[PDB]
């Protein structure tokens, strides 16, 4: 029904390190050598809810990585503590393109449709894998066209709400569908996550990019994510809209995300 | 309640509430949605079908029973200090392959869940106090006798008539469309709500585990839990699912709560 | 104006006033159908034949509240007045807009939802120590209000009233009588009132509304002085249009919601 | 460059100026029909035949206000100037946009509301101690303004004026005469003026407007110095376009609203 | 660069003022359509995506010479100009209050001409060296050979539809680097501050502000601003305010100029 012991900071030289990385988008065609890279395959639409079987590659998934940190280690131990992150979406300016082979405005005389519609942006930084809760708009969705997707082995009506028997951890890049996995708010004590969704059909994307913003990862007690086994975990998804082909066929478009994470040495009980 | 000193003594309570859009049985199809919306032919024959009406989610939590010294003139109560609350499953709206109407002459995406959004939560030391107010005084709720609605109707209930009140004491039973928070009461509850209307309006939603909502009032006093009960209420409508033929259903999402409480001494 | 002196201290120096105002959208009789809405909107054939029907015009809501009497003697060197310090105010019944089964026009070839109340939003409130002072300004100087002689409008019309003509003023002294479309707060007066307003227009625009019991609006001015209640009267005014209800055949009515107020006042000494 | 010294204190060291400016949308004669609107908008057949009709072009509103005389000996090493410290400004008549019964196009097969005034919004104001300095910049260098010889525009046309050509400048010295479409604030000058503006475009966009008497805008710069009023003149300028009125047959006109100002000034000593 | 103390006293501060005109595609100030692109064209297929010359917006940029600081470049410390703050505005916003140009129009040829509307893209950067760029495109197959004055990579690969760090550049030429395929490199630009926004969609209302009252601080979290290498200050921007829709539905980008007023101070550094 209703429901690590942190000591002092280590000071002096080499008590701080920074980790820098980017994650490329996982919209469905996730192979950097292939023509549709950075987009999904063409979206298809189920005839009925009990025949909802998306094609292989039409499904966005989370991006994720584990980064090795310098090895630190007794009655106490030292852990890396994530203090802050500077993060930005890369390639926003690529959306200033209206000459691609797309549907166009004004009786074939106007601009090509820009990438537009649904936006979904999330990132997470933690000291262990992001903990996931299963929740879907259709419990009957059949993911069997792509056995590389990680989804529950059984299906039940209750998964259109919150059924806590259906959980996971984000342990693989380009494998956990966004549409059915979300952060588990009853866990993730050692991760910070931030997300937004703007829906609708052809909604204008609203995006910003700057190298001047720092996000503090410390909690209300002044403690950041503590990196278990000297691993830092970073996850994200950045859907910026749909590309609309000549005939009306549509694909998700995603952009990469950059991270610069500041960490510090923290002594902990052992 | 005359509030005295803090006891120096803390606890947290964690829970979620599932949405009550109308199909509220977790074992059946369409859980977390309403039944198909229907439309009255006239205002004097406005009788929603059973299960097409969203209602408030709510629960009462039994807190740890505090020692009380009835021989003395003070008592200890739990005081709700703050809450971290989030809508769960927002990413589930990133789905345009469901059996829905679709864009661009049957070649484009399925329509995502879109349209009206309604988001509210409340945390208090007693049931959320409600005021009746409706868009149509004549609405007939008799297709579902489990709904809690007034026993009589009157034209004046399209505005504020203070003779029509209730308390949110049952989950999945009080229609959002005719009950709102009573701003003349709720001295011992904090509530927060928003509505964004229109037909096919983009949902705009956020989720994070980093935001704390302070529940202390202007005197530094949080909700005080009468009889060791903590009351949590919400509703989170994120839009409508548009079926192939244009039939529509409300879609709602669950809400998570993590409430911090402390012991407070009060006059008995 | 009033010469403001020190605050009065002690255990009787504060009071609070709580009230609500029901909306005045046009059908303002609580015993009748369509309460809280206007009558059906009609459209002029030409600007010189612009005569709204009775009850299709929203008006301001207003009340004067009697405060506890101060000053048993009025011949004194100084007097005491109630000073409004702050207000907690909310729009009531926002959740009532979560209703798409009313007898309305509907989406997707008669299969989808009923249209929710949507379109133009207009929200304002005022708290003062005397009636809200008003300036006339209209979109059409020729508008003929004679279908309803209970509306308070100027007795003469002139072209210049489509801009600001300071010869056309009034005070908000009657509930449900001053049309919103032709009367606005007079920004050259209202020294003893605080007012706040917003407008979001367009045809079928989503209403965007909030409600909470946690927000206090401070009424003190830049000198730390709130509205001072002349004759021990507190004046509260508002209007809250949340959109239009679209009937089956396309006919439309304004929809308004009530507003709640909880006002904190304190005793202030003034020169007499 | 004026060298600022100390503030002058004591009685009579502060003054206030209150005024309003009526809108200059194109029909700018308060005695005539359509005051506060433009004439109907016309559309060029080609960029080399872009000759707007007289009265279809919004212009800036502006006034020079004579301040109280600062009488003093002019031969000494200091002088006194009025310094504008802050302004409270509001758009007047926002509630007038709550009107959907005017002779307009209407919604839902001639059954619904008249279209409210909607679309493009442009709001700007400026307070300074000399005229607002202007930069010419246009969307079409060939625009022919000769239908109305009272408009102030450059005497020559050149392709480069579709960007910033610093040889094309002016000063806002006349009300209802400088078109908004081709004159903007010069950001390389205006050291002695503060200006603030916003534009929201699109075709039928909802106007989003606020009004309150509770907001003060500080005019002091980063060094604590406000506009200094040369020759005891205070310059106020604005434009407030709130959208278009859509007539029965689809003909459209700009609609503007007046703006109110309350400006606080103080005496400042300057080097002579 | 090892940053030491501020230089104080008379002449320790200077200001730079400039504007940059927009580079939408027709970038010749003596010709018609200046400040706009040429007419937008649409590829028939992905492998025939070859924009016409002049239809492609590029970044504006300039390097400004600052007062010379070091007569002897072999001293054990040197002085550099440090950019502290910038006041920047988009110029000519009021020019968008124009609905009588030769455009498509509303309401069955009776209403207003369409105003410039749709996609907005706004960015500026101030730094002590050229803005560092990362290549990223919506279509690796885009053929820029209709205009060999555009600076783009000679070899393009599918991986350029995401972030491939092998594809970088520096913004060293005005009116030459297309916005559609070059963005700031977030893994570099340690000595530049950049700010950008994009609002997309088809006919979206432009939402724009202008004022002379806002100062943007360029100091980083350590209190250090961009340090001007070789006494050069680098300013870059792009301000797309939408499209002009011609009578027949043909569309062109419209851009506006941007003004900058930059305050700089003398900073000692190790040499
Ligand atoms: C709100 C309302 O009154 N709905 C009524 C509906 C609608 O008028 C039509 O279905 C059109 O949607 O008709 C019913 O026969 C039905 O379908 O069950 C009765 C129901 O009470
Ligand atoms: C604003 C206005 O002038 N309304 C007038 C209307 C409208 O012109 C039409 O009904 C079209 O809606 O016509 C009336 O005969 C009516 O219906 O009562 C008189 C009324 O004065």
């Amino acid at each position: 029904g209703s429901h690590i012991e942190v000591l002092n900071l280590v000071t002096g030289p080499d008590s701080i390190t920074t980790i820098e990385l980017y994650l490329n988008t996982r919209m469905g065609q996730n192979d950097e050598s292939k023509d549709n890279y950075g987009y999904s395959e063409k979206v298809t639409v189920a005839n009925s809810s009990d025949q909802d079987k998306p094609t292989s590659g039409e499904i966005p998934t989370y991006s994720t990585a584990r980064i090795n940190l310098p090895m630190l280690n007794c009655n106490t131990l030292t852990m890396w503590e994530a203090v802050s992150v500077k993060t930005e979406v890369v390639g926003v300016s690529s959306l200033v393109n209206v000459h691609m082979a797309t549907k166009r405005m004004y009786d074939d005389k106007g601009i090509g449709f820009p990438v537009e519609g649904m936006n979904f942006h999330m990132f997470a930084v933690g000291g262990e894998p992001l903990e996931l809760q299963f929740l879907t708009g259709n419990y009957r969705t059949d993911y069997s066209a792509n056995d590389k997707l990680v989804v529950p082995p059984i299906k039940h009506q209750s998964t259109q709400g919150l059924n806590p028997h259906y959980k996971q951890k984000l342990t693989k890049d380009g494998a956990f569908p966004v549409e059915c996995w979300c952060p588990d708010p009853s866990k993730n004590e050692n991760t910070r996550y931030y997300g937004s969704y703007t829906g609708g059909q052809s909604t204008p994307p609203v995006l910003q990019f700057t190298n001047t913003v720092t996000t503090v990862l410390l909690d209300e007690n002044g403690v950041g994510p503590l990196c278990k086994g000297d691993g830092l975990y970073v996850s994200c998804c950045d859907i910026v809209g749909f590309l609309v082909g000549k005939d009306g066929d549509m694909q998700y478009r995603g952009l990469p995300r950059y991270f610069n994470i500041l960490l510090r040495k923290r002594t902990v009980r052992n």
